[PDB]
C-alpha cells in the first residue's frame, strides 16, 4: 500500500518505460560488466557526483542479496528449487535490468539524451506494422 | 565477487554497523510507520534534498518485491513456505532494516550527530557487565 | 462522510498522537484541576491569547454536556446504564483526553517544545525491550 | 461546576441568544452542507484567518462524535434506542445549532452586523403580539 | 482510476452545484434554444473569445452522440428500451445540463457575478420557511 | 468567615500546594536545623533583607505557643493527652511545614526557581504509573 515512482527526481515517470519491450533490455551480465569497466572509480571511491550511482549502489545491493538468496535455495533446501530461481528472472529481473539500464545510459549519453529516445521510441512503437521503419538503438554523445 | 558498502559517502563504514546488535533494530512496521508519518512529501514529491529519501526509495521497493514474493509464494507454492518467510525474515529482514534505521534517523537528528552515537554505543557494550550504566538510546534534537 | 484534523496548524498530525499508548494520558481530574489551577483567567475573561484556550472552552463544554447526559440516563433511564457510562469513559474518555492534554502541555512549555517530545517519545518506545531507558515525561520551563 | 460562555470573545454573550427561538435554527444538515460548500478550503489548509472556523472544526467534532454514539446505540445496543437519540437531538442539538449558526453568519456577512441584528431581534420579540410587524430573517452584505 | 472534475480554471467546484436543488435547472430543449439564438457565430466561426464555447461545443456534441445512441438503441433493441431512455435522462441528462447552464449563464451575466448567486441562492434556501423573503433567479446585466 | 491565603504576592497560590502529597514534607526538627545552620544572622539581627524570614519569625513562635500548650497539657491535665498531642501533630503539623518549607526553600534556590519545581512535580505525578521516571527533588543553586 505504497506506491512510488523511482523516476521521479529525473523525470520519465515508471509509466514511460512501460513502452519499451521485455526482452529489449540486455543481459543482466553485460549490464553489471559495464557498470564494473567504465565505472570503477565512481562506485567506489566516497566523491559524491550524483544520484545516479548513489542508487545504482544498492541496486547492485538487491541484485547481490537476491543472488545470494537463490545460491541459498539451491544448496540448503530440497524441481521446487529451480522454479523458484526461473520466477525471481522474470518477476524482479525486469526491474533490476530497468534500474540498471537507465542509470547507465543517462550516465554517458547524459540524462536529458536518454528523455527524447525514450519519447520517439514511443512513437515508433505506437503505429501499427503495418508501416513502421525499422528503428534500432540510436544513441550519440 | 566483489562488495561495496553502501553506508559510504556519509562516514559509517559498515565495521561501525557491525557494533550494534542484531536484536537492537526495531521492527519493519514501526520504522514504515514513522517514515510514513514523519515524511509524506518527500517520498511523493519530485523534490531532491538529499540521497538519503533517494536511496530510502529504492530500499522500500526491494522490500516491497520481496514481499510480493512472499505472497506469491503463499498463493502458488505447496511445509516448505514457512521456513523460507522466517528465512528471509531473519537475513534479509535484518539487512533492510539496517538500511532504513540509518537514513530516518540521520534525517530527524542529522547525519553528523548518528556518528557519535554510534561510537557512544560501541563504548558503552564493549565494557564488562560488572560496571555498565544501563543504557538507553538518547537521541535529542 | 469526511474527516479533519483538529490538531493541524500546529503541526502534530494526529499520526504522531497515535505513538503514545492509550493509558498514558491521565485521568480527567487531573487535566481538570491542572487547567483550572493554573488558569482562571484565560478561561473567565474575554482576552484572546491563542486558539489554545479558545478550543479548550468548547472541549470543556462538550465534556459537560456529556456529563449532562450520564447524570440523565442514570436519574430517568432503566443493568443497560453501567455499560454506557463505562462505553463514553473508555471511547471518548480518551478523545476528549486527547484534546486537553496536548492544549495545556502547550501552553506551559510551548507549541515548539511539545513537538520533539512527541518525536522523543516515538523513538524510545519503538525499541526492542532488550535494551531501552527508562523514560518519564521529562518537560522543563 | 464550571460556568464559561463560549461568546466572549467577539462578545454578545450566551444571554444575548437565548431571546431566539428554539425552531427558528435550520437544520444540521443544511448547515453542514452550507459549511462544506462555502468554506472547503478554509477547514482543510492550515492556514489560519481567524478563530471562527478554529472553533468549528472542534464543534463539527463533537456533533460526529456524538453521530458516531447513535451509530453505536444503535448497531450494538438493544424501545430504549429511539429515545436517547430523540433526546441529544434536542438536548445538544439546539447547544450544536447555535455553534455552528453564529460562526457561519458571522463568515459571511461579518461579525459586527450580525450584532445589530441579534439586538434589534430582541426588541421585536420582546413587543406583545398585539402589534408587531412581521418580522424575516435580514441580513444584507 | 481517474478523479477531475471540469469546473477549476473558472473556480465554483461541482461542489458549489450540489447547493441548488436537482429540479432547478431547466429542461434541455430551453437551453439549446437559447444557445442557438443567442450564439451562433460563437459556435460556427472558428474565432476564440474564452473556453466557455470551446467547451460547449464537446458539451453539444457528447449530449448529440448520447442520442444518437439513444436512437440507435431504439432502432435496434426489443420494455428495456424505455427504462434505458429514462435512465439516462435522469442520470446523465442532469449533469449535461449543468454544463450548457453554468457556460451559457456566465457569458450573458458574466463569470463574475453567476458565483455570488450561488452562494445568495444557497443560503436562501437553507433558511427556515417560516421566514424566507421570496426570492427567485435575480440575474441583470 | 474568611480566608486569605498566606502563599500569596509570590504567586504560588494555595492551589499549587496542593499538588504536593500530605507525606512529602519533611518532618519539624530537620526543617528547624536546617533554618537554624543556614541562618542565624536574619533570624537575630534586625536588619530587614524579605519579608520570607519576617513571617517565618511568626511561623516559629506560634509553633512555639504549640509546644508549650503541649507541655502544659502534658503537665496539668489528666489517655485524653495522647491523643490530642498526635491530633495536633497530624493537623497543624501539615499546615506548619508548609510555611517553614517553602520559605526555606525560597530563600537558598530563589523564589522564582521554585516555582517550576511546583509545576514539573504537578506534571510528574498525574502521569499515570504504568510509565514514570523515578523523580528526586532537584534543586540546584
Amino acid at each position: 500500500y505504497y506506491d512510488i515512482d523511482p523516476y521521479k527526481e529525473f523525470g520519465a515517470s515508471v509509466e514511460l518505460l512501460s513502452f519499451l519491450p521485455s526482452d529489449f533490455f540486455p543481459s543482466i551480465r553485460d549490464l553489471l560488466d559495464t557498470a564494473s569497466a567504465l565505472y570503477r572509480e565512481a562506485l567506489e571511491s566516497p566523491e559524491h557526483c550524483s544520484p545516479h550511482h548513489t542508487a545504482l549502489r544498492q541496486a547492485i545491493l538487491c541484485w547481490g542479496e537476491l543472488m545470494n538468496l537463490a545460491t541459498w535455495v539451491g544448496s540448503n533446501l530440497e524441481g521446487s528449487r529451480e522454479l523458484v530461481v526461473s520466477y525471481v528472472n522474470v518477476n524482479m529481473g525486469l526491474k533490476i535490468r530497468q534500474l540498471l539500464w537507465f542509470h547507465i545510459s543517462c550516465l554517458t549519453f547524459g540524462r536529458e539524451t536518454v528523455l527524447e529516445y525514450l519519447v520517439s521510441f514511443g512513437v515508433w512503437i505506437r503505429t501499427p506494422p503495418a508501416y513502421r521503419p525499422p528503428n534500432a538503438p540510436i544513441l550519440s554523445t
